């Protein structure tokens, strides 16, 4: 019992952070194998932000440029690259504390842990969740660019965030370890607002479902919804549109609860027109939308 | 800026975690030097649980009672002793991955980290505080005894809790890592309850001023009040009394946000009196408690 939003025990990833040191600016790095990932602006200095030629910049470098420390080691630079908006960096050493691992990039709406990082060395842990703007609400504070998301299969690391900058509205944009960034994002001082965001449906659904695990009753009601009519009523509100896939999703919350997944739609398209209006639904008088399917059935 | 419950990277702990089984009980244990520490209850059959005489039933087992598993290894039992609610178990082979570390007892309203682990084997880390009524509000299933909450200083991991039991209202409970409980709870299957909960005062307005950091300033007033009309508002809410030392320890967010800690206390007294009148603070509808003033700074510094 209890719902607790739990991130990944975060040691297989702690043993690939490093810290990368180009000119003056410091940020971290993950080793795996012979190679060190980071944000490709660390290789920027202040005025270059403004409008960067990455090639020109990476042309300037040598590999001594490039500074890692691990732990009180230092490695040696052998080989710079550069993949869309992350550094690869070629050591002479093979991290042997590299474990088994995957990129991957991940959908909005999906959860993952983050290991936040200052000069290479993990400060904390925690989960969250990629919004569907593209955008995640971490907390990342200066030396923190570098810091990973990721999530754990087995043995297996997927990692699928490496953090980039935060947005003007707290909020934070980064990358999968390919280096390609999540929404329309770029590394760049250039004005730039992430779109207006809307909420996860499927997670708002699920935690309804929890809410009645837990005895919540009153938002119920008898009215039918198909899930086009659900959809159009969801996307005048700012909710994600469900998606077949989603339904199929919320199949063992249905079963468990013995309410079918229209029927929850039904509830939820009535909270959306209405409001809540002061009733607490688990407590609280705001829906949460970073909680998963899979994080209540797990949890109940 | 951004502001999250976050907990400290299990690295160090994670490699401590082992599996003990004795008869058809398996649950977590935490391995240091050459003892295994784990809850004294996997001694126990279905029938030991109802009423067990913990002495009495562990002089019957040897040492080739305990099955110790770190992964793929098998340790070996050589030694056995109880410490209050824990058993220790002696083995052939020191963890190498033994961190520097200190047990301490902590105190309500003191945050730490758990690792929750399932037959020896870590599942998720999370943060939580340890409740005024000795209780923690963790998320736990069964299997997970044995799972231990810790803080990190620096290079030395302070362990402070194990996990024994689930109560009746879906809270947790357990003991320090000599084995004595917090609160007045048994390691016997009979239904035990909690005292009144209180909120953490001291915490609550450690999160308002992170929220004040992370440029969220709505519930802010003119007034200010003294300590004293502060805690009759605080006794009537349910809250514990805040003392001097309690407005030192706010000293530094205070000077960081520029907004004294009376001042705080009369923000606080106005949320308490009329509610938080349909808006949120850090993302939340309830005022929170379990964030202390060290783990703000520490995250917003």
């Amino acid at each position: 019992s209890g719902f607790r939003k739990m991130a990944f025990p975060s040691g297989k990833v702690e043993g690939c952070m490093v810290q990368v040191t180009c000119g003056t600016t410091t940020l971290n790095g993950l080793w795996l194998d012979d190679t060190v990932y980071c944000p490709r602006h660390v290789i920027c200095t202040a005025e270059d932000m403004l409008n960067p030629n990455y090639e020109d910049l990476l042309i300037r470098k040598s590999n001594h440029s490039f500074l890692v420390q691990a732990g009180n080691v230092q490695l040696r630079v052998i080989g710079h690259s550069m993949q869309n908006c992350l550094l690869r960096l070629k050591v002479d050493t093979s991290n042997p504390k590299t474990p088994k691992y995957k990129f991957v990039r991940i959908q909005p709406g999906q959860t993952f842990s983050v290991l936040a990082c200052y000069n290479g060395s993990p400060s904390g842990v925690y989960q969250c969740a990629m919004r569907p703007n593209h955008t995640i609400k971490g907390s990342f504070l200066n030396g923190s660019c570098g810091s990973v998301g990721f999530n754990i299969d087995y043995d297996c690391v997927s990692f699928c965030y490496m953090h980039h900058m935060e947005l003007p509205t707290g909020v934070h944009a980064g990358t999968d370890l390919e280096g390609k960034f999540y929404g329309p994002f770029v590394d760049r001082q250039t004005a730039q607002a992430a779109g207006t965001d809307t909420t996860i449906t499927l997670n708002v659904l699920a935690w309804l479902y929890a809410a009645v695990i837990n005895g919540d009753r009153w938002f119920l009601n008898r009215f039918t919804t198909t899930l086009n009519d659900f959809n159009l009523v969801a996307m005048k509100y700012n909710y994600e549109p469900l998606t077949q896939d989603h339904v199929d999703i919320l199949g063992p919350l249905s079963a468990q609860t013995g309410i079918a997944v229209l029927d929850m739609c039904a509830a939820l398209k009535e909270l959306l027109q209405n409001g809540m209006n002061g009733r607490t639904i688990l407590g609280s008088t705001i829906l949460e939308d970073e909680f998963t399917p899979f994080d209540v059935v797990a949890q109940c």
